[PDB]
C-alpha cells in the first residue's frame, strides 16, 4: 500500500472461563429482570490472573501472530478501565518485560470504556512521528470482583468480564488495514458519572462499590434529560460519520460491525434501532457471551470476527467504541487477507 | 521542527511542615534529618483533576494558545483520581479548556508527566495542522491508602497539580531534546509477587514500596540493581545532552525529582558532581514529590523566579517505577511576562 498506510499486524486475546447468566442467577449475582434485559448469556471471569497478567497473555499471542520482533516494536501502551492491583507500580512495564523484552517507552492510556481505540490514536501518532518507526502493541486488561466492584450491578445494563486483549500496529505490513479513526469528545457529561455538582469540583474520593446509577440521575436532574440524551446521540453520530467519510465508506459498504459489549437493551437504544441494522451484522453473539471487556470490547471483537473467518478480504469492518467522559472512537478497518490462525 | 513550551502552570495547596510532621508522629528526627524536608504541600479537600484543572486554567492564560487550538489533552498521575469509571482527563477538559479534542490519562508512575511529553510530542508532529497539546498531572496522597512520609521512606509526598503547554507554533521556550529510556526487568520492585512471576493478588492494605524492593534486591541481587538503576539514568542523561548537542557543562540550571536529600546526594550531586545551588533542591524540598508533575513545577519554578536566563539551557531529569526515564534539554528564548526579574 501507500505511505501513511497503517495496517493491524496481530491481535489476541486472553478470556478466563465463562460464567453462564444461570449460575449467576443461582449465585444471588444476578436478577431475572436484569438477565432478561441484558440477554446476556455468560460473562468471563477470572479466578488469580491480574489485569496485567491477561494483558501480558494477550500480548504475547497477538505478537507471535503478527511474527513481528521485539527490536521493531518501538512503543507498548496499556490500556484499563479499573484497578491494576499495586499502587505505584508500572503494570505496562509488566507487560513490557514479559510478552515483548525491549526498552522501548512503555506507559498506560486510559479513557475509561474507550481506553484501547485512545491507545490507538496515540500509538497510530507515535507511529507516524518518525519515519523508521515500525510498529507498536496496545494491549488491554481489567478484574472486576469484589468487593469494590459489582460486575452485574455497579453500571446496570452493562456486565463486565475479567480478561486481556491486544493488537499490534504497523507502518510496514499485515492483514488488515486501518482505514480510518476518528475520536469525539463531550467532556459536558464528565460529570454524569461522578458525585459532587456535575458542573463544580469532584466530590471526595470513593474507592467503595462503583455506583454509576446514582451519579447519573443526579447529572439529569442538573443538566435535563433531554440535554443528555442529544449531546451523547451526536457524539455518537459525529464519530460514525466522521469514521466513515473519512474512510470513503458509508454504512452500506460496512459488513460487519463491532459493537460494544452492553446489554441489549443499551446496543438496541443506541444501535439496532438508532442506526436500523440487524444483530446479525454486529459481534452481539460473542458480546452477549464474553461481557464488557474494560476498554478493549473492539479488539476482542474484531479478533473474534477476524479469527472465525466472518470477515472475507476486501471486507471492511466498523469498530465502535465509547467512553464515560465521553468520548467515542470508531475505525474503519479493511480485511486485507485472512491471517493463518483464522479458520475459514 | 523543535517544539516550544508555550506556557506552564502549578496549583500547590498550602505547606506542612516537617515541624508540624514532627509533632503530629508523620516523621521521625532520622527521616526528618535525611530526607532535609522542610515542607510538603498537601490538600484539603481538593482532588487531583480539581488541582490539575486549575493549573491547565493558569498555564493555558499565559501561553495565550485559544482553546480551538489545544489539539489534544493528557493528564498522567499515579494515584486513584477519585471515581471509578469516570475521567478526570475530561473534568480538565471541561474546566480548564472547554474544547472537543481527545482527553485522555497517560500513567508512567513517577514518570508520567514526560510521558505525556513523549506522546504529545508524537501527536502533534503526526499531522501537519496541530498547534498545540495540554499536559497535566494531580494527584492527592492522603490517608489511609496512602502514607506520605512512609510509604516510599526517603520521598516524601505532595498533593498538588500541574500542567505544561506545549506548541508547534511558537513559545517562551525550546524543546531542544527529550529521550526516555525503559528497564523492565525492574518493573518487580514495586509490587508483591515473584519478581519474575505474576503480580501477587490484589493489594489493600495501604502502599508499603519498601517490602516490595526488599524482596527484590533478595531475589535479583544488589549489585544487579544499583548497576542498571545507574546505567538507566546514564543512558538517559548521555541521550538527552547527546541529542541537544550539549554536555553536563553547558546546563545552567537542573530540575530534578523532588526526593529527599539523600537520595538526591546518591544519585546526582556525589554521582554527577553537580552543585545543589544549580538544581530545584530548595524549591522541591519545600514542596514535595508532585507524582510525575515535579519536573514541570521545576521548570516553572526557575522560570517564574527569573533563575534561568534567555540562551541558557535547562536540564529536566525524571524517574518513576518500572524503571523509565525520562530526561529533556529546555532551551529558555524569552522571559516570559508571568515571570519575575
Amino acid at each position: 500500500g501507500a505511505p501513511g498506510d497503517l495496517y493491524v499486524a496481530g491481535c489476541g486475546v486472553w478470556l478466563p472461563p465463562p460464567v453462564t447468566t444461570e449460575q449467576a442467577l443461582a449465585a444471588g449475582h444476578c436478577d431475572r429482570r436484569l438477565a432478561s434485559s441484558t440477554r446476556m448469556l455468560s460473562v468471563a471471569v477470572a479466578d488469580k490472573e491480574t489485569p496485567a497478567e491477561m494483558a501480558a497473555l494477550a500480548a504475547q499471542t497477538a505478537l507471535d501472530r503478527s511474527g513481528v520482533a521485539p527490536a521493531h516494536v518501538d512503543l507498548v501502551l496499556h490500556a484499563s478501565l479499573y484497578f491494576q492491583g499495586h499502587h505505584l507500580w508500572a503494570p505496562s512495564s509488566y507487560v513490557q518485560r514479559v510478552a515483548v523484552g525491549n526498552r522501548c517507552p512503555a506507559m498506560e492510556v486510559r479513557q475509561v470504556s474507550n481506553g484501547g481505540m485512545a491507545a490507538l490514536e496515540l500509538a497510530r501518532a507515535y507511529l507516524l512521528a518518525a519515519p523508521d518507526r515500525v510498529a507498536a502493541l496496545i494491549t488491554t486488561g481489567d478484574r472486576m470482583h469484589p468487593p469494590g466492584f459489582d460486575r452485574w450491578s455497579s453500571d446496570p445494563g452493562t456486565v463486565y468480564a475479567d480478561g486481556g486483549t491486544a493488537l499490534v500496529l504497523s507502518r510496514q505490513g499485515g492483514f488488515a488495514r486501518l482505514r480510518s479513526l476518528v475520536t469525539v469528545s463531550e467532556p459536558v457529561l464528565e460529570g454524569m458519572h461522578r458525585g459532587g455538582h456535575p458542573f463544580g469540583p469532584p466530590s471526595p474520593e470513593e474507592q467503595r462499590a462503583v455506583d454509576l446509577d446514582a451519579h447519573k440521575r443526579a447529572y439529569v436532574a442538573e443538566a435535563g434529560s433531554s440535554f443528555s440524551v442529544a449531546r451523547v446521540s451526536a457524539g455518537q453520530e459525529e464519530a460514525l460519520t466522521g469514521a466513515l467519510e473519512a474512510a470513503g465508506a458509508g454504512l452500506d459498504d460496512i459488513s460487519r460491525v463491532v459493537l460494544p459489549h452492553m446489554g441489549w437493551r443499551r446496543l438496541s437504544a443506541a444501535y439496532f434501532n438508532k442506526w436500523h441494522i440487524q444483530p446479525e451484522r454486529t459481534t452481539w453473539e460473542f458480546g452477549r457471551r464474553t461481557g464488557h471487556l474494560g476498554g478493549g470490547d473492539p479488539i476482542a471483537g474484531f479478533d473474534h470476527l477476524v479469527g472465525s473467518g466472518r470477515l472475507a478480504p476486501g471486507e471492511l469492518c466498523l469498530l465502535v467504541s465509547v467512553g464515560a467522559g465521553f468520548s467515542w472512537s470508531c475505525a474503519v478497518v479493511e480485511l486485507l487477507e485472512r491471517p493463518s490462525w483464522a479458520a475459514a
